């Protein structure tokens, strides 16, 4: 789908379908008043009727009305006098679009200047939600499935003053909906064929068709001789082999320090910073961004790592391995090692990491934890702007000796009390050498049933919006 | 609501809204095709540009069109050129429904005579389902919330011959969904209100309203002097006390043998049965019918039932109570003997006899089981025609052993393997005496929730339909 | 054991044991009675002390009596005078045969004609019962265990009229008890022995000894090239790999279309496919029969299946394997597109394959499910008149959406409700080009425990008596 910008008149635009929104009590702002004028009050005529009551998202759609050059007009609810909220103003675009997708239009026009939503300015914020709701709702994942629709083009009217932030806004968000595009296909493709190998001739692949960026591929034998002993373990069991895969892009000046995204890859960790990684190359932001996915797959077998093994971490710290369902952590806790090499200005994973954050924080809040209060700030303001929010859990020191081990420098778990944070205690003693933040995206990263199933993109919003924020842009 | 039939053209008819069907290729059928004659080519023309597919249930609502004195048209989908299912036909009549609800229109007309039901004729099958569809579907339980509807009227049009029979299913469908709207408020109440007592003074309040009606109730003290050793084991538990209610309808000649329905009333069964006796008195059937409610609170004390109490049963037989969360067949069976002084012609208990019901049969077909293979036959038969469908499920003598019990007579429980049919074998050895059938309506008497819950008008339409027919109406 | 049958008068054959029958109350029928009288009232004197009450079972055994030519005489108790049903029938062949495999004799009479057995003709149903048990109740297998019955021969007496019909009902018993311990010891093997290439090697083995009858083996490749992406899957986690076993018995004229019977191999599915064809080829029944035996063994690995998978079956649909234990429908489902080639008049498959049939009809009932009324019918009819039942389940429309994936063309679980049926309803998505039925034997397969744990042989009485019922044998 093409989004496009422009300042003129609703009512002089020739378009399948135009868009205006109408309040409870049929009320109309001063945009869909000029719309209802040129149709010689055929709309405010119809609404008299009573159908539209105007509650957010409701909708009644008009045919050809004498006065317009469009072909249908769609009158949507916008509810109350009250600014919206985020979620109501996402519905209620979304609301449109279902409508839209059922047509046999080939473009549509909205022209929603008056709709104000609560915190946001007129031109960016408000249109950053309104655009990546209508480019990630075109998602379709049909490939195993044994129709195109007609919508091409959607152009939004904004006032000439406000045009170059609303056409900024469609640039971020055409962005990161092409990147969330590119995790959910990754989350979505089952587990057969998106295997470690898969997503490193995935990151191969991006790496030639981008020039200012570097692919490598860490192999079993390449991790098991860098004495990521914990990561080793947790591959060991599959027939599928682990791939620690590298992806560095230098945006940046030669001497700036990189940012670094961790990705758990056992997958949606992982498959975020790929969607953040393709956001990024869009913008071409002017950063260093180092990706490091740490890709395995966790299978019983007879060579299978087992409750009470003792391993050597890169870092040279033994974790008796406990409870081999905790495994992400231990791909995790090499890879953060790894990371020391670029000595990064933030390292950030990303992982779908417990159970308890769905019990903390649900579906609907991403978990975060880290080592500094500014990166850990930084984090939350994103993910407010990008409206894909997180909330911090401590890691206070108490919670550390939940991890100790008889015989080992730690264990891999903490007991029922506290998963998230223990989980977050045991990352950051791999932590200590730069600014560093955990994501816990197991409540964030998918939607379990209904049709919805199926990944949800996030916290591609979230990971691109700190960019942005760090690259200024 | 109000439910008519008249047998006027869709284009003349004056109303708020008319409702004609649409198949997909935009193929307008004869009444259709008519209404666009009429409206100037003003639907064709709206349907060239694509909106509406005509997959069954879709829907395009139109504001006045020239030509016509509908105030609105409805065009919804009708699908290919084929004869709907009974499922897809009712899902379409609840799709129309729906839009017309949201409407502020105070009537509708639908003309929908050209849509074909497989197996159901024109006229009075095919509206059978439309109207009972349509009649519950306007059912709301709002009284222990903290706004009406305009629709009050629908009028369906039919050709000059079918009119009768059409106005004959709207007479049926009436009677049933009057019915079910009892039956679910009873079982949607809560039980701290809707106790036996309570629905001795609903019977009490139904035998005043009704002169062809006798209503008796029998208190905890009767139940216990008549020898009912398992009723009362069940009840005593409660400081709710127990109730057999006995509401005898003689609208038959005086020495026709009576139908007895026996409902499990701990409370759904019970609840049918109230229903399906409040359609056969709007219906006035002729016919004598007796309702035996078995009702009783089933709760843990220090008086209650523990699991190995022997009881002796009316009939003198003994039961050990092995489990007392097998109370339904203990109230069941001393009312199936206290049943036999009416000397009936058929005995059907309705009961949410046994979760493994739900694992045989889901929530789809209630399950069915007998002594007279004829009566199981005509309840069959009775389902499949009211679409309330049931099953048959064998009560062959090799599962009558899983009862025995080296002190009783029979235990209640016969384990894990067939448990819905052992239960009916229990029940069996109360029914010797006269022709009788078994409905478990665990599965089919509510939805569980689902997110939108509460019970179903379930056993009222098949039990309503064959009384119909054993009254030849 | 040797069965024949002779005509002459009990008292006149010389035998190491005669059986006679007598009733309640010492009540002697015709036969009874004139070996009582060649005993000169021996037998009656030793009666009326009252030893011997007479239900059903119930023996008492007498040495050499003046008059007659048998070294011993086993009364047995027939009951009150009501005819046998088949249960009671069938105890009271077993009980005398236990007494039999007791005894030091060669041979023994049975003169058992005045029992009347309900609902069957005193010379063919009657003694297809009596034979089948005496014959299957000779099986041993003693192959892992660390005496030789004096029993060779027993004659049954009839009437000179009914002498043919006797013969005819031993002649077809006498197949099935055949066709029941091949079932039974290839259930019995335990499984690090019977593998598939097991399987397939005891096919190969049958095909050399029969001329009507060509084997081919498909192994791991051959089911994977042919696009079996299901019967792949299920297999791949274990070192024995697949095998589908095609036997192909061409009995029947060159154009008539062919049986084909489908058994799940995980494995008395199979198992009775090859007792049913053991039976045919000892019979020369003139049909065209093929088997299609789907094996595989169901282990855990790391390279094993795992749930989420999504894999392409042969017909081209895709399934999304949720849960891995759901794998016989899988193997069956590749098997049933395989049978197409055949171009089949019926085509049937059994299958070990619910629990939730356990919980439907427990263990004395086969689950029958299918596509096509007429075959249903036949399966079912074939069940009472062999005496090895079965009950159809309903495949209604309304189950299928339980299996829908948001994913694939479908999943291979429906959840809790109705899991017998939902299995029944994913085959059927693979079986519409011809008329099919299907066979949840996972209850009737074998007996858990007791001294008498192991297979039982069922439904080889079933399935050939319907290949018998279409032979027009």
């Amino acid at each position: 789908m093409e989004l496009v910008v422009k300042s003129v008149a609703a009512a002089s635009v020739k378009t399948a379908t135009l868009v205006i929104p109408v309040g409870e009590n049929r009320k109309l702002g001063a945009v869909a008043k000029a719309v209802d004028l040129a149709s010689e009050g055929a709309i405010s005529a119809v609404l008299k009727r009573g159908d539209l009551a105007g509650k957010p998202g409701q909708t009644l759609l008009l045919q050809n009305l004498q006065g317009l050059k469009a072909e249908r007009v769609l009158l949507v609810g916008s509810g109350k006098d009250e600014a919206l909220g985020d979620r109501t103003w996402r519905k209620l675009v979304a609301s449109v679009a279902g409508v839209l997708k059922g047509l046999n239009g080939a473009d549509a026009v909205l022209a929603l200047d008056d709709v104000a939503v609560n915190n946001r300015d007129a031109h960016y914020g408000k249109y950053r939600l309104l655009a990546e709701t209508l480019l990630d709702g075109e998602y379709v994942f049909d490939r195993f499935k044994s129709e195109p629709r007609a919508l091409k083009k959607v152009t939004l009217l904004a006032d000439k003053a406000g045009q170059a932030e609303v056409e900024r806004a469609v640039k971020h968000a055409s962005a990161i909906a092409t990147g969330m595009a590119f995790t959910r296909d990754l989350g979505n493709l089952p587990p057969n064929l998106c295997h470690p190998s898969f997503l490193a001739e995935q990151a191969k692949e991006l790496g030639k068709a981008h020039k200012a960026l570097k692919v490598e591929v860490l192999d079993e034998k390449k991790i098991k001789d860098l004495g990521m002993g914990a990561f080793y373990a947790v591959g060991q069991g599959s027939d599928q082999p682990p791939r620690l895969i590298v992806l560095n892009y230098q945006g940046g000046k030669k001497a700036d320090k990189p940012f670094v995204l961790v990705g758990k890859g056992i997958m949606c960790g992982a498959a975020s910073v790929f969607g953040t990684l393709r956001a990024v190359l869009e913008l071409q932001l002017p950063v260093n961004l180092v990706c490091l996915l740490a890709c395995a797959e966790n299978m019983p077998s007879g060579g299978a790592t087992r409750p009470g093994d003792i391993v050597t971490t890169m870092s040279g710290q033994t974790v008796e391995i406990l409870n081999t369902d905790a495994e992400g952590r231990l791909v995790l806790c090499d890879t953060l090692t790894y990371a020391e090499r670029f000595k990064p200005q933030a390292v950030i994973d990303i992982a779908t990491l417990t159970g308890a954050c769905i019990v903390a924080l649900g579906s609907h809040t991403t978990g975060l934890m880290g080592n500094n209060d500014d990166l850990v700030g930084q984090l939350l303001d994103a993910g407010k702007r990008a409206d894909d929010r997180a909330w911090q859990l401590p890691l206070f020191d108490e919670y550390q000796e939940q991890l100790d081990s008889p015989f080992a420098d730690m264990g891999n778990i903490g007991g029922p009390k506290a998963g998230t944070i223990t989980a977050g205690c045991f990352l950051s003693r791999f932590a200590k050498a730069y600014n560093w933040a955990h994501m816990d995206i197991a409540g964030t990263a998918w939607i379990s049933g209904g049709k919805d199933k199926g990944a949800t993109g996030r916290p591609v919003p979230l990971l691109t919006q700190y960019l942005l924020d760090r690259a200024g842009a």
